[PDB]
């Protein structure tokens, strides 16, 4: 329970002002959000963070919030990853100094790196994070990286990796990389399949729609503990309903829209190039963030 | 039943040493899948290596299959040619000979525009005389990648009965049947099955089902009892079977488990398909004595 | 003499119930050799070989081998996914007299490439004597060799050229590099004169059944050093192909060469649609532009 | 004018991996003294991606001071955040650069529309600066359509297209499409070929070692000898392929080391070093090309 990263964990939003700044008061409150629905922990400075169009400083700044926020409430895991292997080293270090249980690091993108390479970038980030597990990151839509199994395998077997955020619809990758790693805690990172997921071997997940309905993930990884098929297929079921709606609208800045009829997030924005939430769906929106409010 | 729902073994097309039809390894296969308790047959697909025949010899293996199994279970004919006139050559054949369905793959090589593949639909339902259609979506060897909406319109035209849903993605699956809460929806890769449930899927058509249906069988019956342990813990040891069928090739490596099963006389698949590398019969063989205690 | 040259890809004439037009067929082959092509490729993707059954691409074969053996090269594209049917169109391909054979990477199922390599050696071995011609197409048929492999392939006892349908001129360059004396044939008639100056000596095209005397006038300019004139032509090539995108390949030059009095019926075989009704007029004068031209 | 052959500047870096003032200017000297166009810098080449704002800020401050005025300077301000690149955009502009350029953002998926203005607001902050709209999807993971690409080259205050795409037939659309825009060639390896197809020009990383070869081959094609021009590429091709082999930066930086331009040919992590047994190549190339001229 102490150290136990299992579980479902929240892919936390960074909520700006009108003047596209770090909306602190914003981000205190979806932290307090997040941890009254019950949630196992929260993933940050993530892609769902906006962690790609913020600087170094912009995103330990977000990191230090949320740690006195929820540290020791919830578990708190650190994407410190860049390109370059020296900021996700600094960014390691500090992690470790807020008091963070673990930090992660996507592949490094945009340039073709060896495998070698992306190998010695995990090693040198899991020497500065001295200390904290490191969360492999595999998220080859948005990465470009394409792993193989056997990549996969040394990947996680790397001396400090604790975990690996599977972002990743091959069902049967999952099930191969639990039949190899018994005890790897192994995170679903798409959430319209995560009961899918789950009973192929992922024991959690992380996720950006975590923010305004988790406590549904939640009623998932208990319905399938206790056999009870036909209501996970239900809490499934609704959250597709609402990840149908979201990829329509934009996935961040819908969400952050819906956090906003929740009373949570002051100006529901994400940085340029994101545009803004097209007003058509703003009806379906609000019914939405009054549907969940009502529901919870 | 009186539906298609279920579990359909999709049926492998032995062959003698001179690479032509082995009928008496055929009727003894079709046999050995009734005796397995299977809801189903799927003949002249991927799996029957029908794109390495010709559309005689695809017709003489519904002629047969049919004689053997027809009244006892279902039969799913697929006609899919790339060519319209040639899948509704076979359609008309299947009629003939009582099939229970006629399936399709979408055309390939060349490209074609989503109308042409409904009108190629279309023409193969007419030819069919009545035989419900089941469109055939698989991505990977096809080269067609449909949208969701385009999904949506074929499993809609007159006379479709069902989708054989060849695609990893669940998130499409449970979307589909979501659409369509009435439709049957067969499961198209064997190793993730109970996923493929889970998600929609309401049976699946898979070649593995040849040497070991009844586990799949066991997974939907688990599933429907609420067991989700049993269900996982059958799907990984169909998994750790898939793993090695992988390595050795799928098809070759099915029909030497069925040799070793003394149901297949000759394991061979039709040239350019290999032979199985002699290092992988000690495993093979031993796969096979497994599943025949197992039974 | 040798296989290097401009090759058209051609067509295969159909009538009004899908059936071989014969009188078609012989027509276009004509047509070609007026054009003063330099040789034909037969039974290829072009020839809707892959929605024909094997005695329908031999009565092709021999057609053709009756009009224009001879006259001007003949290869024939006996590919199928089995190589015991691809065995047996090789067989014919010598039968009939032809001056090499070509094969098409076996799609749809996934093959190794060693059981490609077997695959080419087997239609070799039943080509009796006439030379292969290694079809590279990843777009269409989904195999994706690397160059190490292509190499390979090109160098298979009995293998005398490669007909390479692709766009990436690095590797064009490249496989140029590797073998001087091979001959390369340049796939993508949008990109005729670039692949030339790649490497390619030749190429085999659609689009050559309508204008292959442009074709031959790009392989002079380059020849004579006349880089303009080999421009000019090639943009005058892709304002056609722009067009015939957008109708359709093979239909929009069969509906070409029907306005050229060659072609009775130009329908494609299904799931093959007729071409929209509202391209006709374009159509109809890019082939009164094309006979005025030639 | 921006047409012509421009190189993709690189970043030397010391033995700390910092920024090695002293040998980015005798790299910028050096592509100088061998008669290049101009400089693409800030771009893939130069690192921009393992790089802080400050930190490109700084290598285009310096590239100003050592060629400004003498050859043509194009700034690549590009980053995923619009913000980011404005800035980058605005300092440009007051180091004196000749243009701006920006690779589509990236990572993120963004609807063209996004791309569009994007685009506009980076133009609006180069204040008077032409755009290079910069088209690579093979690192970018942006696919752009014709009609996509041709309402961002017509999009006010564009003025070029840096093409690196080896799709050669819609590089004689676009050409066909706009007879007057600058197009320059974006794969070193199919340069010839690329300027036959329509590009008027091109900007490339292997330009540091061997650029006078690219300029060869637009004086070969223009005076219509097919034979050099071939020859020339084949030349550079041969190269190319080794560069690949080793790691195309990398090899470029090692190449210019032994030629006592760059002190240390190192690139950022996680960029790992070149393989010790592709050095006797590095030297013997660096041999031919100091005595080639």
């Amino acid at each position: 329970m102490a150290t136990n990263l299992r579980g479902v964990m929240a892919a936390l939003l960074t909520p700006f002002d009108q003047q596209q700044a770090l909306d602190k008061a914003s981000l205190r409150r979806l932290v307090q959000f997040n941890i009254q629905q019950g949630i196992d922990g929260l993933y940050v400075g993530g892609s769902t963070g906006e962690a790609f169009v913020q600087s170094l400083s912009e995103r330990e700044q977000v990191l230090e919030i949320v740690a006195e926020e929820a540290k020791g409430k919830i578990k708190l895991i650190a994407h410190v990853g860049c390109v370059s292997t020296a900021e996700s080293q600094q960014l390691a270090a500090s992690a470790k100094r807020y008091g963070f249980d673990a930090v992660s690091a996507v592949t490094p993108f945009y340039y073709p790196f060896s495998f070698e390479e992306h190998c010695d970038h995990y090693r040198a980030i899991i020497d500065s994070a001295d200390g904290l597990p490191m969360v492999v990151y595999n998220i080859p839509a948005l990465s470009g990286v394409k792993l193989t199994l056997d990549q996969i395998n040394t990947l996680v077997t790397l001396p400090g990796v604790g975990a690996l955020k599977q972002t990743s619809g091959d069902l049967y990758q999952m099930e191969q990389i639990r039949r190899e790693h018994p005890d790897l805690v192994l995170y679903n990172g798409y959430d319209e399949i995560f009961a899918s997921g789950l009973l192929a071997g992922a024991d959690g997940g992380i996720g950006s729609t975590y923010n305004i309905m988790g406590w549904r993930y939640q009623g998932i990884v208990k319905a399938l503990k206790e056999g009870d098929i036909q209501t996970a297929q239900k809490l499934q079921t609704e959250c597709n309903k609402v990840i149908d709606l979201l990829i329509k609208t934009g996935r961040f800045r819908g969400l952050k829209t819906v956090l906003h009829y929740m009373d949570v997030v002051s100006v529901p924005l994400c940085r340029k190039p994101f545009g803004p939430v097209d007003e058509k769906y703003l009806p379906e929106l609000k019914a939405l963030a009054q549907q969940l409010m009502q529901e919870r």
